[PDB]
């Protein structure tokens, strides 16, 4: 198992970022890949140095797993990606991952020639001087582009200026196709019990199948398993059994826990009936405070040590932006119940690495 040290790092990075972002996405969906941000920041590690080399090393969990001393990591998560970007039948996953230089920050050969390499088309040299108004809407174009127009002004106005000198700019797209088909002659608006107090209605989807589910009442929360018609990705619908039983869960799981409560003991084939919204979500976050508080702050004063990225005076990442855009649609005996008719978690993994690809919380419609 060559991607598994990645896998968990990710995995811990996951629940790291979900710590912070539920701080300041209160009584919100919130949608993100610690897979696609990963990648972004490793980018930027492979041209990092000292004290801001030594924090990323750390807040990636890279300390505990030619173009520096990491290469194996870079060479598994090239791997990684190739293997799950692509564009079947019935699946389409993009991630669009950029840094942005300001053009009289020169970009080191060394660097350019490991992103070539290691990265795709990752890094791009801008006019942020005397053009960051311009460069922004390239930058902004570029992403809805690759996200199919659904993520648009990633970068906000405020966000750019003349003394601009990196962007980070990452964000992902996923549109796929439930396997077991929920016939849309059954979905049917339904109340959204976002409290016990407030509900919201939502276009339900209906399915009755054989499904993997793990029934946890000590853990009071049913996980369900769907499995997409295509592609090597599933999802995971973590349903508290209580309306109101999410923040138990969120003040609780983790790598190690949703390990335990996913553990393939308890794991069990059976006829489900199942209640699920239709799941078309989009998210965009400035991660800059973030990726801070998780320890990574040099990065982004201006005594970071990106030196192996441009020998310039001065440099930092100046805003760090991700885009989520998630999307699952439809094909044209007793049952347990799995009714998602109250807020639950969510996670979208590829299945020959279980590394999560998107992890999200369905609060509301």
């Amino acid at each position: 198992f060559r991607m598994g040290s990645i896998s968990a790092a990710n995995a811990e990075f996951c629940f790291d970022v979900f710590n912070e972002l539920k701080v300041q996405h209160t009584n919100e969906n919130i949608l993100y890949s610690p897979l696609s941000i990963i990648v972004a920041l490793a980018m930027v590690y492979m041209g990092a140095r000292g004290n801001t080399e030594y924090q990323m090393e750390k807040a990636l969990h890279f300390d505990s797993i030619k173009c520096g001393k990491s290469v194996n990591i870079h060479l598994l998560f090239k791997e990684l990606l190739s293997d799950i970007t692509a564009s079947k039948a019935n699946y389409s996953l993009r991630i669009a991952n950029r840094l942005y230089a300001e053009k009289s920050r020169p970009i080191l050969p060394i660097y350019l020639k490991c992103v070539k390499k290691l990265y795709r088309a990752g890094l791009e040299t801008v006019n942020f001087k005397t053009a960051s108004d311009q460069a922004r809407q390239l930058i902004n174009s570029w992403v809805e582009k690759q996200t199919e127009g659904q993520i648009k002004d990633l970068l906000v106005s405020s966000s750019t200026d003349l003394d601009t000198t990196l962007v980070l700019v990452n964000a992902i797209y996923f549109k796929g196709m439930w396997k077991t088909a929920f016939n849309a002659e059954d979905t049917r608006e339904m109340p959204f019990h976002v409290t016990k107090e407030e509900s919201k209605p939502v276009q339900m989807m209906c399915m009755n199948n054989s499904f993997n589910v793990a029934t946890l009442p000590a853990e009071k929360m049913k996980i369900l398993e769907l499995p997409f018609a295509s592609g090597d990705l599933s999802m995971l619908v973590l349903l508290p059994d209580e309306v109101s039983g999410l923040e138990r869960i969120e003040k609780t799981i983790n790598f190690e826990k949703l390990t335990e409560w996913t553990n393939p003991n308890t794991m069990e084939k059976r006829r489900v009936k199942v209640y699920l919204p239709q799941m078309k979500i989009e998210e965009k976050y400035n991660l800059t405070s973030v990726l801070m508080a998780l320890g990574m702050t040099d990065l982004f004063i201006p005594s970071a040590n990106l030196t192996g990225i441009s020998s310039a005076e001065s440099l930092k990442i100046s805003q760090a932006v991700h885009g989520a855009f998630m999307e699952l649609s439809e094909d044209g005996p007793e049952l347990e119940q799995f009714r998602a008719d109250h807020p639950f978690l969510f996670l979208i993994k590829h299945n020959p690495t279980n590394t999560i690809v998107y992890f999200g919380r369905y609060w509301s419609p």
